[PDB]
């Protein structure tokens, strides 16, 4: 516990579509931080067949955010299973809200960095209708896209404003080629 609460912390906050995951396998591979995807851990939890999981899924499919307690839970359990090795910890996908960072820091610990991966909504909404046209998730649709995004400019981008009042937030313009968004990236990262 200790250990994790005094480790390096990223969260990774932007739009469905917006990169986060492309950026952070990049981060994994250049410096040996963990990546820890909360839509991941919730979509192995449906996977695995659960009542949690089936619920979890109505959540998911409609675009909707899951409560905190559970996101939250679910992120710590990954956060210990990995503790012993970790150089550093890419949140990614959480924080939604700010009281999804407020809880994280009561039971976890604060962030260092919060990279800002920064689209456009026609760009994501562009680039969530691709992946839905070439086998892309149940939630690539449409009308889940709307809610999806909504969310993400009522609920999460307040988040941003808020890390902002503590300087962390490190902007990251996602519109351009994977490469040139990482040199950013790496940018950010090498503050550490
Ligand atoms: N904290 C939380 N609290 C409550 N509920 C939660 C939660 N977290 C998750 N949930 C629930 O789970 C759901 C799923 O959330 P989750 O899966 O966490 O997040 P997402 O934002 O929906 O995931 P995406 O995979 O759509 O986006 P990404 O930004 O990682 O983009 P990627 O790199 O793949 O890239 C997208 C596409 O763009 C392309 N691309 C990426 N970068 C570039 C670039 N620079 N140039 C060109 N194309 C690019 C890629 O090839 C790819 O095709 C939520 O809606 C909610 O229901």
């Amino acid at each position: 516990a200790d250990k994790i609460k005094n480790a390096k912390i990223v969260f990774v906050v932007g739009g469905p579509g917006s990169g986060k995951g492309t950026q952070c396998e990049k981060i994994v591979a250049k410096y040996g931080y963990t990546h820890l995807s909360s839509g991941d851990l919730l979509r192995a939890e449906v996977a695995s067949g659960s009542e949690r999981g089936k619920q979890l899924q109505a959540i998911m499919q409609k675009g909707e955010l899951v409560p905190l307690d559970t996101v939250l839970d679910m992120i710590k359990d990954a956060m210990i299973a990995k503790a012993d090795v970790s150089k550093g910890y890419l949140i990614d996908g959480y924080p939604r809200e700010v009281k999804q960072g407020e809880e994280f820091e009561k039971k976890i610990g604060a962030p260092a960095l919060l990279l800002y991966i920064d689209a456009k909504g026609e760009t994501m909404v562009k680039r969530l209708m691709k992946r839905g046209e070439t086998s892309g998730r149940a939630d690539d649709n449409e009308e889940t896209i709307k809610k999806r995004l909504d969310l993400y400019y009522k609920a999460t981008e307040p988040v941003i404003a808020f890390y902002e009042q503590r300087g962390i937030v490190r902007k990251i313009n996602s519109e351009l080629p994977v490469d040139e968004v990482f040199a950013i990236v790496e940018k950010a990262i090498d503050e550490l």
